[PDB]
Order: C-alpha cells, then structure tokens, then sequence
C-alpha cells in the first residue's frame, strides 16, 4: 500500500527511534497513525521496499499494523497504527503500583497471540522486548516493529558486541552464531514476560552486555519476579532452554497461558 503523503496530517512529535523521527498524525483527517520519517542512511531502504509487502499483509489484532509506505519522496515514510499509551516498558513503570496480577497475565496473552500469528506466518520479529510492544487507550498490548531489525544500518545495533544489540533478549545461538529462528523469538518472549512481571525492570541490571552473554552461556537465568506465581515462572523459564529445539512454540505457550487463566 503506497499511501499518498497528501493524505497525512502531521500533528505531534512522538520522539526518535532507530530510524529517526516518528510523528503522530491523521490519515484523511480521521484515522490516528504514527509516521516514521526514515532518516537517510539509517535503513537498507531498497532492501526494505523490495520486501515490504509481506510485512503489510501481517494482520492481527495484537500487532501494531504497518498500514503502508510513502516511497516517492525522500525521506521515505512508514505509516503504522497509533497506540495512545506508548511503549509497554514505560507503561509498566508508570503504572507500577496499580497492576493486578491478572492484568499482567493478560499482557502476556496479548503478546503471545501476536507471536503465535507471526510464528504461523514463519515471520520472525528479531527484536521482541517490552520496548517494542505498545499499549493502546484501553490497555491492550500489541507487538510493534516486527521484522524491521533486518533493515537497520547501524554497526552498534547489528553487531552482537555493539552497544545497541539486544543482548539481554538473545539466546546463546544468536549471541554466538547469529542464528535467528522462531526459537530465538521464544527466548525473547520469556525475557519479555520477565519484564512484565518485574513491572519494567532491566533484565540483568548491573551486568554489562558481555557479562550477560558470558553468564547466560554458562546457564545463569533471570530470577522469579515477586509477582510471578510458580506456574507463570515455569512458563517464562521454558523459553530459556539452552538448546533451541527444547523450547516451546508460541502455540504451546499460548495454551499454557490460557490454562493458567482458566485455573485462575
Ligand atoms: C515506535 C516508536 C519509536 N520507535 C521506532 O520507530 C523504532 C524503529 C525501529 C526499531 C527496531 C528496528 C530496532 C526494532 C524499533 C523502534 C520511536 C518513537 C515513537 C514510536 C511510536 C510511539 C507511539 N505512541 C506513543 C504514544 C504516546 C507517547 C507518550 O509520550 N506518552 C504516553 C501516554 O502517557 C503520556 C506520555 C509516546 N508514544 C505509537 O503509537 N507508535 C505506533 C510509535
């Protein structure tokens, strides 16, 4: 979907991300959207454009939809669904004292439903984390910016020893071999569950990235957050099997989460 930029009305600055400035606006004066203005040199643009239709056809209630692109111009735009409460990481930290544990589990279910859909399309997120989930005006969590890490032009992000690489969300086979798969998204989802139940703490805080890599390679795992029941912790821990083929699928994880909800 090539969106006509004449149909976009820019309204507010939303800050800066890995591709530069993002704005809040409207499409045809009615629909709320976010507009990424892709900073020159920040993205493998020809590669993204050549391959972008698959990402737009990803359609699920728990994904932040990629509505379309503007490519007849410089800089190019990526137009997405707008989420009024911003990223999950900040939402957890700002509302820390108000969450009931049932709401935390509901957040995990939201993300797991999105990831099961992506899994069913054999589409990898590659940077799943609370910072890359967003929250709408009714508290629904949705997964954002799935697949875009592949187009980043930034050595500090693409190198596993770079300061921006998502080391704390990465399984050993990503850290050692750059082997991304459905099972590396599974690992990251476990860390995301830990972020949710810790109410937005940094995983492996006070460890550097390389200390984190060193110690998870030797079997160090994140502790059980106080608000996670043992059943919940068993689910997130199952995502962190050293061997990728011993990790569940998102279909299994979703069944596990629903069973806890039913038992609750
Ligand atoms: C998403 C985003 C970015 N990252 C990126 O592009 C980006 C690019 C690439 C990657 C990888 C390739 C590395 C994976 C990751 C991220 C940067 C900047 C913006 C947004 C953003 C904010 C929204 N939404 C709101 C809404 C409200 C507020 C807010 O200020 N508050 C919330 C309520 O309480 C008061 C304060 C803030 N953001 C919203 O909907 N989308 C769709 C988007």
């Amino acid at each position: 979907w090539e969106i006509d930029p004449k149909d976009l009305t820019f309204l507010k600055e939303l800050g800066t991300g890995q591709f530069g400035v993002v704005k809040y606006g409207k499409w045809r004066g009615q629909y709320d959207v976010a507009i990424k203005m892709i900073k020159e040199g920040s993205m493998s643009e020809d590669e993204f454009i050549e391959e972008a239709k698959v990402m737009m056809n990803l359609s699920h209630e728990k994904l932040v939809q990629l509505y379309g692109v503007c490519t007849k111009q410089r800089p190019i735009f990526i137009i997405t669904e707008y989420m009024a409460n911003g990223c999950l990481l900040n939402y957890l930290r700002e509302m820390r004292h108000r969450f009931q544990t049932q709401q935390l589990l509901e957040m995990c279910k939201d993300v797991c439903e999105a990831m099961e859909y992506l899994e069913s399309k054999q589409f990898l997120h590659r940077d799943l984390a609370a910072r890359n989930c967003l929250v709408n005006d009714q508290g629904v969590v949705k997964v954002s910016d799935f697949g875009l890490s592949r187009y980043v032009l930034d050595d500090e992000y693409t190198s596993s020893v770079g300061s921006k690489f998502p080391v704390r969300w990465s399984p050993p086979e990503v850290l050692m071999y750059s082997k991304f798969s459905s099972k590396s998204d599974i690992w990251a989802f476990g860390v995301l569950m830990w972020e949710i139940y810790s109410l937005g703490k940094m995983p492996y805080e006070r460890f550097t990235n390389s200390e984190t890599a060193e110690h998870i390679a030797q079997g160090l795992r994140l502790y059980r957050p106080h608000l996670a029941s043992e059943k919940v912790y068993t689910i997130m821990y199952s995502c962190w099997h050293e061997k990728a083929d011993e990790r569940p699928t998102f279909k299994i994880l979703l069944s596990n989460i629903l069973d806890v909800m039913d038992e609750n």
